């Protein structure tokens, strides 16, 4: 069974999302909701744990993931940095992780859309890293780690630079394939691959796709979603259990999606 | 009577483009291939022109431009840097704008239109050459029919975000065009802020510019060509480019692009050269 941690979750659109989900479960559920706020539910749908104050709501949450007794940490409705501070409070590096699933059934990890915002070599090393565990963790033995960029590597560009350097780093480890500079479309699309007479380690067949900075994993983030019509479901990753960002503006099918990946995360 | 300098033009992949054009062409159209390869022209199509090497083919290409002798230059199979090189010789006097940037135009299944700019050119723009970029962006649109563009100043976050340089940048743009009347210019936008309605009104979000945006303007070129890919690639969008700056626009052909690949630039560029 699955427990899940929901901090500042005694609010209807919490609720909402909870009553889905234990309808729409395939599996054994269950919520813990931390919160200043009264209890709103009276179906029992979850277990409510009234807290004085917020700090103490994210410090209860956090510590029900920490103890081994929740299994995922959602963030219902309280302040980002509260909670995230708690977090690493417990704990060095986080990202953000993903899922993305196109039309004709293509699908794979984008990270960092939101956490780093211009990662250094060292931190982007840290974000392949995290990304590399969750695909390690949904099956994926040995997956193929494209490291975006505009750039046939051109000096000037940075991503380019951040690009050849990040290679160079992982070329040993045998765990996975880390390669770049590589374009959007020679990281996805086996046709750009040969309609380009292209050869390399990753031939438009990568699992995870790694931005230079957070307005590029951004945008794909949105074109994806507005033109390209993807289902995403997203999480935090580098602390000891996935969690999931939600915000109030976020629908709830989204933020159920990001419930769902942080599930099959757990399995 | 638009007539278009093909460097390095001479290939059977070239030979296909030209076809079509002259084909779908309403105005009259003329082509003149510059190649050291031997010509392909058996129906007489275009004026074929042999050379002795490539410096060679791109002198000739950018000359023919360099005057009223052709209105559109096109990059067949030559080095980039060579003819990029060879179009900003002083001899010939080209550039005629502060700065070269590339403006692409973008058309969504069902009618969504919009310029999106440099995502080729201009690696990450200081504020100076933001602002150039988006006047140069400004100029196409206003030259394409477009009298007040909107211009969405891309970020990450919508609010306000000083640790992020695309928010501030956009910001500081968006303070320097304050003053004038010819367009609207506002960052920092998100993405879906600035193309989708619905996402605005899912938001409830007020501002200069809401999902109607006419230009999108990127912070960097891995910006702008992640979202130029990814529109091809997954959005269905068609996709037009050409570098502007130059008393001339100037497409870039790549040997892998697809036949209607070259010609939506090729469209793009014809459509600034008599347009009004």
């Amino acid at each position: 069974m699955i427990t899940v941690s929901i901090a500042g979750g005694s609010q209807p659109e919490i609720l909402q999302l909870v009553k889905k989900a234990l309808k729409e479960a395939e599996q054994p559920l269950q919520f813990i909701v931390f919160d200043t706020n009264e209890n709103l539910d009276t179906e029992n749908l979850w277990k409510y744990v009234h807290c004085s104050d917020e700090a103490a709501v994210a410090q209860e949450a956090v510590s029900l993931v920490a103890t081994g007794q929740a299994q995922i940490l959602l963030k219902g409705i309280i302040q980002t940095h509260t909670l995230l501070k708690e977090m690493l409070k417990s704990e060095p590096i986080l990202s953000h992780v993903a899922m993305v699933e196109l039309p004709a059934g293509k699908t794979f990890l984008l990270t960092d859309c939101a956490m780093n915002i211009a990662p250094t070599q060292a931190t982007l090393i840290e974000i392949v890293e995290n990304a590399k565990e969750v695909a390690q963790k949904l099956g994926l033995h040995h997956p193929k780690i494209a490291l975006l960029s505009a750039a046939n590597f051109n000096p000037k560009m940075p991503s380019s630079v951040l690009a050849k350097e990040v290679t160079a780093h992982f070329n040993d480890q045998q765990e996975a394939t880390v390669f770049g500079p590589l374009s959007l479309d020679l990281a996805t699309s086996e046709e750009a691959v040969a309609h380009k007479r292209y050869s390399g380690p990753i031939m438009g067949d990568a699992d995870i796709l790694v931005v230079p900075t957070i307005d590029v994993g951004n945008c794909l983030y949105k074109s994806l979603t507005l033109f390209g019509h993807a289902k995403v479901g997203g999480t935090i990753v580098g602390t000891k259990v996935p969690v999931v960002l939600t915000s109030r503006s976020d629908s709830t099918e989204s933020k159920f999606h990001s419930l769902r990946f942080a599930m099959r995360q757990v399995h």
